[PDB]
C-alpha cells in the first residue's frame, strides 16, 4: 500500500492522502485548514531525481499529504484527483528511488540514483491518441451540417470527476463573473466541484424538469446572467432525459455554455453534439468495460460558439495526467466499446421490461418507461438502443431489501462495467428510499433473467 | 477477487469457506481432510476451464478447481501449508479473474456468460524463454568452488509453482522408488505437513539441529534403522542455525539416504552447500526475486549425487510444468541482480547486526557471525561472500520487545527476502525448541546502512522510559 508505505518513509498520529498535482493536494489542505486552521497539515512531494529517461522521471512523482486524524464530503475531492491504482503501483515499485521535500520530511531515498531492472513507451501518448480517436469519432453527429470532433479538441484526465472541475475552472477563470446552474445533475460530486471551482453558491434545479426550466428561463429574461449550465443525459439513478434542445435554445439567446455528461446514456446510444458546448465522460465507466483503469474525458464542440475561449483555455492550462499504463488498457478495451454499449442496451430493455411487469414492482426506470421516453427518443441514434442503467421502485420496501439480498450478481457502487452489478439506499447516499439500481452487463439475457427471477421468488413469502 | 467472483458464478454468495487450487486431485486432500475430521459435511469441487482458445497457450491455463466447505470448519495448521502449496499464484489467478467469464464450469455445470466471445497476455510459449533463464541463473549461482565437482546444468533444475511445491515433489520422489523421514532442522513447518502427506510411516524430528540429535540418527542406523531421506535448512528460520553438512554427508554416505537442502535463507550466492546435498530446494519467491511480487519454487539436482540417475529420471518422468509463466517472467527479470542483492542485504545485515548485538537492553542477536554454530557456516562460507539477509533479536527483558517493535518504523509482516527491511515477532508465525517467545525477526532489504542504522535507533529510544 502506497499509501502505507509512505508513512512509513516519513516515520507516522495523522491521516494520509495522496495525489497526482501539487494542486490537487493543496485543494484539499484548503478544507482542512478551514474546517481547523492551525492544524498541522503536511504536503510532501515525493520525486525521482536521477533518471535519464524522460518517462520515469515524469510520472514517478507524486503528493503525499498528512492531516489531522481528527471527512465531510471530500470523498469526491479525493475519488477525483486521487491517484491511479496502476499510477500507484509504479510508484510504489520505484518509492526506495525517490526522495522527499517539505521538517524532517526531506529525507532522501535510501536507493536514490540506482538504475531501476515500464512496458508502455513515450507516456503512453500513441494509445492516448488512440483514446481521443474513439470519442471523437462516437461522438460524430448524425448531422451533416457540423464540423466533426478531432482528435485535438478532445482532452483526457485522471478521471471523470477531473474532467468535469476542469472545465468548471475555465468558466469562472473566463471573463465575466456570472452564475453557474446545475440542471438535475445529482448523486454525484458534481455539484461539490462546482462549488471547488470558484463558483460559491450555484443555482441548483435538482429536478431536471421544464417546470424548473421556466424558472430558469425567467430569471434569464429577468435580466439575470449565467455563465455555464451542467445537466447529464439519461441522469443516475432515475434514468431521466433533459430537454437539451430547449437548454440549447436558452443558451443561445442568453449567452451561457453548456456542459452535458454523456457517461450513462452513452454516446453510442445518443447524439447530442449539437446541444452542447464541451461533452464529458467518464471512460472508468462503460468506455471501458473491464473496472480495471480510470479516465476522464472532455469534448469541446468546434461548433460551439465558445470553442476559441475554452479551448485556449484548456490548452493553455493543460498537463497529463493520465497515468499511460491507465491509458493502455483503456485504448484496449475501448475498441469495442460500441458493441459492449449495443450488447448491454439490449440485454437491459430486455429485463427492464421482464421486470416492469412483474406485480411486487411499482415501475422501473429506463428510457423506454419514464416518463421522458420522448425526450429520449429526440436524441437516439438509428439502430441504436436505450442503455445499460435502469433502477427498479418495488411497491413494499421491505421487498426489495429481501429482493437485494437474494440477487446472486455482483453488488457495489460501479456502474458501466461487463459484470452486471446492483446497488441499494445503504449506498449512494451522500426518489424513493428502497431503489434498487442495475448496471446491466454482457452476460446473456438468460443468465440475468435467471438471476433476477430467483431473486424475486427468494424474496416473497 | 477471483474467490469472491467465482463464489457468485456458482450462486453461493453466502454460507461456506473455499479455497483455489491447481489440480482436482489437490482438491481431493482437502476433500478428504475435511472428510476425515468431518464426514457428512457437504464439500463440492467445481472445475472450470477456458476450453478453446484461437491461442492455445491461453486455454491450458486459464483453469482453476474451486473447492467450497461449510464455514465452521477450521483447517489445522497441516491444511493451511498442503493448501499453500496446492494453492495457485497472485497473478495466475488475476489471469483467471480476467477469463472467468469466458469459462465454462462443471461439477455447477453453467456455460460461461462470455463463454466463445474472443476475450492478449504479453507473455508466449508458455513463457519457456524465461524459464530457461531462471533455470540457467540457478544452476550458474550453485556450482561449487570445488574444481572437482561437476557443475549444474539447466535440465538438472526443475521449476514449480511455490518452494512448497519443490519439497513436495522430492519428498514424493523418493517414497515411491522404505518409509523412515528425518527432518533435521525448524523447517518451512510444511516440510512435516508434507511428508505425512507423502506416506512416510516412520518420521523423526530433530527440532534443534545439533550433534547429539546426530548421535541419536548414527546409532539407529549402525543398530538397522532404516532411513530414506533427510530433511534440512541451512541458515534455519529463525535463529541463523548452520548444520553440520559434513557430517551429514558422510552418514548419508555410509549409509545410503538422500540428502535435501533447502538454500532459501543462507543463499546459494553466499554457501556453497552442493558438495552434501543430493538435492537442493529454494523459494524463488524470497530474495531470489526480492520484489515480493511473484512466485516460485525451484529443485535442483546435484550430477554428483549417488542417486542422481534415479532421482531425475522420476522427476522428468513425472514431470508438468505448472509454474504461472506471468510469474517466471517477472523472476526471470529481477533474478538478474540476485547475486548483487544478496552481497547488498547481506552486507547491511551484517552491519546492523552487530550494532544491534552491542547493544546494552539486548540479550543477543541471531545472526551467523555471533550464533554458536558460526564455524559450520564459515565452513560453507565462499569468499568475499558475506553472512545472509536474515536476523532476529533476543532482548534481556520480554517488555522492551514489544514497545520496540510498536515503535520501529519500517514494514512489518511474514515476507523474507524482499527488496524491503521487514520485522515481525512471535506472535504471528505460531499456527519450545529453545527459542524464545519475545524473539523478533528481520529481514535485512536494500535499504541504506545508514537509514536502517536510523530507524534502529530511534526505535530503541522510543522503548526507554
Ligand atoms: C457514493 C455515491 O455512489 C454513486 O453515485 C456511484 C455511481 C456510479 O453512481
Ligand atoms: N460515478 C461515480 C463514482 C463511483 O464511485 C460518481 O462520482 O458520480
Amino acid at each position: 500500500g502506497l499509501t502505507e508505505a509512505a508513512l512509513i518513509r516519513v516515520k507516522r498520529g495523522v491521516k494520509a492522502r495522496i495525489f497526482i498535482s501539487r494542486e490537487a493536494a493543496s485543494r484539499l489542505e484548503h478544507t482542512v485548514k478551514v474546517k481547523d486552521p492551525a492544524a498541522k497539515v503536511s504536503v510532501v512531494q515525493f520525486e525521482l531525481r536521477q533518471s535519464n529517461s524522460p518517462d520515469l522521471s515524469n510520472w514517478a512523482r507524486f503528493v503525499l499529504v498528512l492531516f489531522p486524524e481528527s471527512d465531510a464530503f471530500t470523498f469526491w475531492l479525493n475519488h477525483g484527483d486521487g491517484i491511479s491504482n496502476r499510477h500507484a503501483e509504479f510508484c510504489n515499485n520505484l518509492l526506495d528511488f525517490m526522495d522527499s521535500r517539505c521538517p524532517d520530511y526531506q529525507t532522501c531515498g535510501p536507493r536514490s540514483g540506482d538504475k531501476p531492472a515500464p512496458t508502455w513507451t513515450n507516456s503512453g501518448l500513441e494509445e492516448k491518441m488512440v483514446i481521443k480517436s474513439v470519442l471523437a469519432k462516437c461522438i460524430r453527429s448524425e448531422n451533416a451540417d457540423m464540423l466533426p470532433v478531432q482528435s485535438d479538441d478532445v482532452f483526457l484526465y485522471s478521471t471523470g470527476m477531473m474532467a468535469i472541475g476542469k472545465i468548471a475552472r475555465a468558466m469562472k477563470d473566463m471573463p465575466g463573473d456570472d452564475t453557474a446552474v446545475i440542471f438535475g445533475w445529482l448523486y454525484s460530486g458534481t455539484l461539490p466541484l462546482v462549488k471547488d471551482s470558484g463558483y460559491s453558491k450555484p443555482i441548483l434545479y435538482g429536478r431536471g424538469t421544464e417546470e424548473e426550466l421556466d424558472k430558469l428561463e425567467s430569471y434569464l429574461a429577468a435580466g439575470g446572467k449565467c455563465t455555464v449550465l451542467f445537466t447529464e443525459i439519461t441522469s443516475n439513478p432515475q434514468l431521466h432525459s433533459p430537454n437539451l434542445v430547449r437548454i440549447k435554445n436558452l443558451a443561445d439567446e442568453y449567452g451561457f455554455t453548456v456542459v452535458v455528461d454523456d457517461t450513462i446514456g452513452t454516446s453510442v446510444n445518443l447524439d447530442i453534439l449539437p446541444y452542447a458546448d464541451v461533452v464529458t465522460t467518464s471512460l472508468t465507466k462503460i468506455f471501458n468495460g473491464a473496472c480495471n483503469a480510470m479516465g476522464g474525458s472532455l469534448i469541446v464542440n468546434p461548433n460551439s460558439r465558445h470553442y476559441r475561449r475554452i479551448h485556449t483555455y484548456l490548452q493553455g492550462h493543460f498537463e497529463d495526467l493520465l497515468f499511460p499504463a491507465d491509458a493502455v488498457v483503456l485504448s484496449e478495451n475501448c475498441i469495442d466499446y460500441p458493441e459492449r454499449v449495443k450488447r448491454c442496451s439490449a440485454t437491459a430493455r430486455a429485463i427492464a421490461h421482464f421486470l416492469a411487469a412483474h406485480p411486487s414492482i411499482d415501475y422501473v426506470n429506463y428510457p423506454t418507461l419514464v416518463p421522458s421516453r420522448e425526450e429520449y427518443e429526440r436524441y437516439r441514434r438509428d439502430g441504436e438502443g436505450y442503455g445499460y442503467l435502469l433502477s427498479i421502485v418495488f411497491r413494499e420496501p421491505d421487498f426489495a431489501v429481501r429482493f437485494f439480498d437474494a440477487l446472486d450478481i455482483w453488488k457495489g457502487p460501479s456502474i458501466g462495467t461487463n459484470s452486471s452489478i446492483a446497488l441499494p439506499y445503504s449506498v449512494l447516499a451522500h426518489v424513493p428510499k428502497h431503489i434498487v439500481r442495475l448496471s446491466v452487463g454482457l452476460e446473456s439475457e438468460a443468465w440475468l433473467r435467471d438471476r433476477v427471477t430467483e431473486a424475486l421468488a427468494k424474496a416473497t413469502p
